[PDB]
């Protein structure tokens, strides 16, 4: 599919190099950061998506992840299905596992409260998490079927919101600094 989204945000620090290339490509190398978040992805989120990807570089040093990466509002939920990482493998509260295109995720909550979002730069909300148990390959042709996770994440009670913000194939990192090159589509 095409994509119609570029999301490239940072909190100002380090520097982010972020390039919305041709077709589904980006590109992405960064240094000494904060926190930030790229990805190229759709406008609308689904919870019926099959998202594709190919990460041909996947090269964080430090604490960087390749992720699924959206939000929905009502309620508000920042969600992320996480294949690949760099020296931190993102966990929180731990409610169970799901198989899903040829890995096994562990699933995860976490609140964030007084915290920035696409709400404003106070917020409470919860993020949903699928992370895969061992580093994703990369460099060839990959899928998250975001179905598998969203009725996992239903039978563990926890439920996304109703109205569909944006939904990417991300690099986001945090004092870190890397390189990374993606097409999705």
């Amino acid at each position: 599919a095409s994509t119609d989204y570029w999301q490239n945000w940072t909190d100002g620090g380090g520097i982010v190099n972020a390039v919305n290339g041709s077709g589904g490509n980006y590109s992405v190398n960064w240094s000494n950061t904060g926190n930030f978040v790229v990805g190229k992805g759709w406008t609308t989120g689904s919870p019926f998506r099959t998202i594709n990807y190919n990460a041909g570089v996947w090269a964080p040093n430090g604490n960087g992840y390749l992720t699924l990466y959206g939000w929905t509002r009502s309620p508000l939920i920042e969600y992320y299905v996480v294949d690949s990482w760099g020296t931190y493998r993102p966990t929180g509260t731990y409610k169970g596992t799901v198989k899903s295109d040829g890995g096994t995720y562990d699933i995860y909550t976490t609140t964030r409260y007084n915290a920035p979002s696409i709400d404003g730069d106070r917020t409470t909300f919860t993020q949903y998490w699928s992370v895969r148990q061992s580093k994703r390959p990369t460099g060839s042709n990959a899928t998250i079927t975001f179905s598998n996770h969203v009725n996992a994440w239903k039978s563990h009670g926890m439920n996304l919101g109703s109205n569909w913000a944006y939904q990417v194939m991300a690099t986001e990192g945090y004092q870190s600094s890397g390189s990374s090159n993606v097409t999705v589509w």
